[PDB]
């Protein structure tokens, strides 16, 4: 459950002191020299003379086009913070402005209780100086490192989502979102910003995202700065934004009357929110106007106007850095240390090197700093979550008429079960999905729950099972349920989120950087505690498409998730589920997990069940099982050959080829392997299954079959050291298809069960079963004549059923 | 060159007759007749009696809520053609609207001659009926099967970027792009929306934004239709757009005064159209507002109001298919019935199953037939390039002072190539880039063009090399920029876009959808012809993110690319840039080739060069090629160990490890692998070199040590079948990289020149070795330590240079 924090939505009712903002003008110079310092200086911090080129960083790296930018806004911000006591978390959309955030840290504290080595004096400076973008040092940008951060910012165009995502069920949050101009230009940015009519300003927190709208990109002016200043109200208040403008930088206005206009400009927007707060209590019905912050400044405010007779300042000449060698000639130099003079550092800092008292007097304490704030480390408000009994949802007629009894569902029965853990976890667990909730048979949590729609109401025919606020969140665009849920994961919730399969590459690049996030987390982060692990169930897979057709047939994801396993990090999961059962055991393993990505592959179309509750979870907690029953041979010396699936519709086709083959007296041996990471290399990693037990499950002298979901490319690159590697003859998907019946999808990949029976005969004996394989290849082309005269599948292949069937 | 077809933008200066109108409505009606027997009917088109349950779709499959609307939609589009003999080229958004554009195409009777066998008569109707959604017919979606179609609709959010490259230098071409009101919820369709700021109306066509407002997604309502209709309107007016909007079929009036009144309104805004085109003639500096016409209907517009109590009409029930079981019951059965007699097909097909001739009198003919449209099929516009003589650009030190000499850039030669290409191909070739031409270091084509940029001017320090018209376009957004590139390429036009490594990813799904338009066009779709291939530049390579760090180092690109090379098709390249001439050989190969999606990967990093344009050209005629030079083994006997490369810093480190161990007396053979497609299995890939070659590059029994720019899954994946496969020891990126010097990003992935030295030595005798595999392991830490003290990499790393220079 997220905390109340201090005391939220206050009205300061009075006017802000003068010496707040004499301390705010006095961080926002002792800020910039610190973040100046980072990306030029090394060593003699305090500038001491001598102050020669020997100081200076040999490779000068790091961005400031955008930090004197946040500088500011973080100033006012923690000045903010100080007056109200508001629970606050900042999420700096250009994560590029990486020493914005670490001077902050330095500043209000957190980043020498975080990192003790680094002392408040001239020595502490020095090494704070030394290490930023540095070998053995700390990123540029906004990482995992920083204290007070949840938004790495290397990708473009996720701040609002994951802004969205952080107020959601959280009432006390206030969420100031930095946006840059460019960013805002990416697609999933344009998309977020309409994320306002999915929260509910009673149930929710209030996020206030601050367009720093600086001009310019990477040597390129941006699409928003340059239209027409009402073209830009216009625009921003068609999306339910109240648009507040602030200027400065452009002219020589002094620099405390720019702080004493955004003090006042701050407080207005401020008064609006609590009004908007102090509304939803009696009325959330009717969506408001949340007001939105459009800052215009020059891109690296307070740099040297010209370098070289070239504009620096307001210009996109400084975005990386000005001043690309101040260490090979003199006339550099001597600007550089004009700039940091310009500062006058001499008054910011004491004889010992510490910010003086006097500078960050108005600072905050406690849990209200930004890097303090329990929300920035969603671990320590992590709890787990109340998970019912297992057993209340295992499907019970296997164990009674047999193995692969059925037509079932297969995720209905997760359905179900997400459906009781929201009920057990109100406001604690939510249910993300783009528009395919319904589509993927999870409607079962409609009768605990809602689907969450600020937007406008018409008619009770149609607006089945939405309300204002809910624990299910539909919106056309899979960036915005993949950045709400690693949002809502950030800050210590839980929760899942479904889609189809071909689609998920369209968040190919988010889920690399979450899982950049994870593993930046596990090996050099303890402060950091666990989060929540993002739960991604991919269904209507590639085998089953039968409205869409070839352009939804894409099951690569799984290409791109066996990316990021390296050096035992064990920060993705990809797990098959066979049936009803088996979803089960992979998602109570999956709920009780952290610091993962776990993506779930279950089949949406009616299938046999195959498992057990408990011989399901005998199979997942070693990945991949030999199902003794389906087998025909009782030793690994006996068997012909091994037949191996992963996925339900490989699991079915596997099975019926092995009925096929039981009537030719063919000893053969049955393989699932649930979790495909066990079948990585041992060495490689320790959590995978070790040589001799593959061995054991697959023999070495015996050639195995096996029957692979996604590209048979990623199977064989994933088992080249394992023993008996050579013998293994995988089939899968092979970029065929359209819409047809769902024999034609198996038979144009080759994975129908007619000609998987035709291979397993193959690597036994081609001449002595020629008659029976020619047979089966004429069959292969009569049933797929069947299914073009008469419309369906043959009868052969939609009538079978499991001999093992009661 | 595009052409100039018709009379383009030309008012009518009357208003519409209504003989058109009569022909429009009768054409909406038998359209939506086509498309409900495309979607239940199996045979007896005509229904003539007896009609049962027997002539009803086993399956019924398909999508009909958007179906009506684009029918209208395209009667009206085909009327407005036929009367202003106007170029014009649609663009369906919601390509699930499939049996919209096949009834079109059936209709104005380029499907017959495209598919001779459907013949216009009660037969051709029954098999244009059974074949759709069918086993062995034509898929749901507005495919490339489809005549006059350029966009798969599988994916959701690429209509916009479609239409705006479809207009690019295309000053005559027409382009009425049909959004979906979900669709344009997602987050590539809301930034597609402000690219009206990169096109100009004199060099450029129109773009007329049709949004499909129906009300609601799969299952759920849409956030653009349940927003107040002010907020609608103030925000598209924000994106420099003037809204227009039609609402029609909410109440009972009568079909025909909708039609009139659509006519008006059409006449309408083509009239402000003819206006900004006549306006752009003399003044194009100043942007105009495009119309846009907001188009709100009620979803599945005529099917019956309700079933089984259900409302249908006007809600998301009607997404995919009404009558869900229409052969299992006689109720649904009558229902059917009822709803194909409503349209009167009777009056509607003469005698002999043909349209009656005054249905389509009102249509276009020739040319200007939205299938026989040439802008469609960019096969038949495209021309060859005009290529510049390739020794031009050769760097020739090479042959002089020897391999490995220099710091070169590589992607410079590159930029000069293309700045030539586009001097002899102007308005024909284009370059884009998602704002990093320049840190790409392709800024030499601003030589001869200019960015295209046309929103606001300020001033010229910071808007140099920007012009209204322009060969280069760079927005922050990859969506816009592949989607950009796609349309160009399927109008008949050339072109090229670089882009970082990372950042590719997010473009996973467009890559993948365009792949699956080629895979189709090259199998079974003989009348397309071939296009220009699709070329993507990825440089800024994760070797040396020196600026940015550990989120900007992904290459798992190729990991995506390599799903799609089966059954010798041959759309995928990859292209390994060791050097410049290499690099050279790569883009000349690229620009000659046709229908394939060429990823060249080439470093913008200070890099020596090591072939010349003869060389080069040799080893990229096979893929991969022996550098005799570099080896120390004459023969394939006499080697310890093969040393194999593909990417320039991998090479880098291969070459300075070949100098250490030629020290130790080692034999060794060199290689270096420059298309990574041509390891694949010979059986399986045609053009793949085959295992003769292969064991002649790298013999059976000796050891491989291969060093790879990607993951070493995909390449360990790819050569699972080749001879001595077992040998090979790849080392790739290992998720592993921070902001540090290049030493160490190499270190850290084990991929240096001393980590490659001991690997090479170990796989010839560890314990023979062992004090020098000792000596190099410890010089790698403190090589290290050498980088954290001083700040710089070690003079032995930095300094080193091949002993091959002269
Ligand atoms: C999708 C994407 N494309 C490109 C980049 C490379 N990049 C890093 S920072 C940056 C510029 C950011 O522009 P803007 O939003 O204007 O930021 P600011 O001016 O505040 O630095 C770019 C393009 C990226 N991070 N993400
Ligand atoms: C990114 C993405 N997510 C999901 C889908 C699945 N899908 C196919 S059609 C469709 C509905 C289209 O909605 P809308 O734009 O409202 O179309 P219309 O009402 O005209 O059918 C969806 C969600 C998709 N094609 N692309
Ligand atoms: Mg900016
Ligand atoms: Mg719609």
């Amino acid at each position: 459950t997220s905390p109340v924090i201090g005391t939220p939505w206050k009205k300061l009712n009075a006017p802000v002191s003068e010496e707040a903002l004499e301390g705010v003008d006095k961080y926002w110079r002792v800020a910039n020299y610190l973040s100046i310092g980072q990306i030029y200086l090394r060593s003699n911090p305090l500038m001491k003379e001598p102050f020669t080129r020997e100081d200076v960083k040999h490779r000068l790296v790091g961005h400031w086009g955008t930090t004197p930018g946040l500088n500011f806004l973080i100033g006012h911000i923690n000045r903010f913070i100080a007056d109200h006591g508001q629970n606050t978390v900042i999420i700096m959309g250009p994560g590029h402005g990486g020493p914005a955030g670490t001077s902050q840290s330095y500043l209000d504290g957190t980043y020498t209780e975080t990192f003790p080595k680094i002392t408040k004096d001239e020595a502490g400076l020095q090494k704070f100086f030394r290490q930023f973008s540095y070998p053995g040092g700390i990123p540029s940008h906004f990482a995992p490192e920083t204290p007070g951060s949840i938004h790495e910012g290397g990708e473009l165009g996720y701040a609002l989502s994951h802004a969205y995502g952080a107020i959601m069920d959280n009432p006390s949050l206030f969420v100031p979102a930095i946006v840059g101009d460019g960013e805002a230009e990416t697609g999933p940015l344009a998309t977020g910003w309409q994320s306002n009519k999915l929260v509910n300003p009673r149930t929710d927190g209030i996020v206030l995202p601050i367009l720093h709208l600086n001009g310019y990109k990477i040597a390129n002016p941006t699409i928003l700065s340059r239209i027409s200043d009402e073209e830009l109200h216009e625009f921003f208040h068609g999306m339910g934004y109240e648009p507040y403008e602030f200027v400065a930088g452009f002219d020589d206005e002094d620099h405390m009357s720019i702080h004493r206009r955004f003090a006042e400009l701050w407080e207005t927007i401020w008064d609006e929110i609590c009004d908007i707060k102090a509304t939803a209590q009696t009325d959330n019905v009717h969506r408001p106007f949340y007001p939105m912050l459009i800052f215009r400044t020059p891109k690296g405010w307070t740099c040297p106007k010209y370098i070289d007779g070239k504009k620096t300042e307001g210009s996109w000449r400084s975005h990386q850095v000005p001043l690309a060698s101040a260490r090979d000639t003199e006339a550099h130099f001597e600007v550089l240390k004009n700039w940091l003079e310009s500062y006058k550092p001499e008054e910011l800092f004491d004889a010992n090197g510490a910010v003086k008292d006097d500078v960050l007097a108005f600072m905050p304490k406690g849990e209200l700093r930004i890097g303090a704030n329990p929300n920035a480390n969603g671990g320590v408000i992590r709890n787990d979550l109340k998970l019912p009994n297992l057993e209340d949802y295992e499907v019970k007629e296997v164990a009674e008429y047999g193995h692969g009894w059925g037509q079932l569902e297969a995720t209905r029965t997760l359905g179900a079960y997400t459906r009781d853990i929201i009920k057990n976890n109100p406001r604690d667990f939510r249910i993300f999905g783009p528009d395919e909730t319904a589509s993927n048979r999870l409607q079962a949590s409609y009768e605990v729950t809602n689907k969450q729609w600020d937007a406008g109401y018409i008619s009770d025919e149609v607006d089945e099972h939405m309300h204002v606020s809910g624990q299910v969140v539909e919106q056309l665009s899979e960036h915005q349920m993949e950045g709400f849920l690693e949002a809502y994961l950030l800050t210590g919730r839980h929760g899942i989120w479904s889609s189809y399969e071909s689609f998920v590459h369209v968040i190919d690049s988010m889920l690399n950087q979450h899982a950049k996030w994870l593993e930046a987390t596990v090996r050099e982060i303890p402060w950091r505690k666990p989060i929540a692990s993002m739960n991604l169930l991919v269904s209507s897979h590639v085998w089953r498409q039968d409205h869409n057709g070839f352009s939804h047939q894409d099951p690569g994801v799984t290409s791109v998730l066996l990316n990021k396993c390296f050096h035992n990090d064990h920060v993705i999961g990809i797990y098959f589920a066979t049936d009803a059962n088996m979803l089960l055991a992979i998602a109570e393993k999956c709920y009780k997990s952290t610091n993962k990505i776990n993506a779930i592959i279950a089949g949406k179309q009616p299938a046999a069940t195959w498992l057990t509750l408990d011989e399901a979870r005998a199979e997942l907690e070693k990945g991949a099982a030999a199902w003794d029953w389906a087998s025909t041979a009782k030793n690994n010396d006996e068997a012909e050959v091994v037949l191996a699936a992963a996925g339900d519709v490989p699991t079915q086709e596997i099975m019926a080829a092995s009925d096929k083959l039981k009537e030719l007296g063919v000893k053969f041996k049955v393989v699932n392997v649930a979790d495909l990471l066990s079948l990585q290399s041992a060495k490689e990693n320790d959590e995978a299954l070790t040589d001799e037990e593959f061995a054991d499950i697959f023999t070495a002298d015996k050639p195995v079959l096996f029957a692979y979901h996604s590209y048979a490319h990623d199977v064989r690159g994933l088992i080249y050291d394992r023993p008996n590697h050579d013998n293994f003859n995988v089939h899968g998907y092979e970029e065929e298809g359209s819409t047809t019946t769902p024999y034609d999808m198996v038979r144009v990949n080759r994975i129908d069960r007619y000609e998987l029976t035709a291979e397993a005969l193959r690597m036994i004996d081609a001449d002595k079963y020629a008659d029976k394989i020619d047979e089966l290849e004429k069959f292969r082309d009569e049933a797929f004549q069947f299914a073009v005269d008469n419309g369906y599948d043959h009868p052969d292949y939609t009538d079978w059923v499991y001999s093992g069937v009661n």
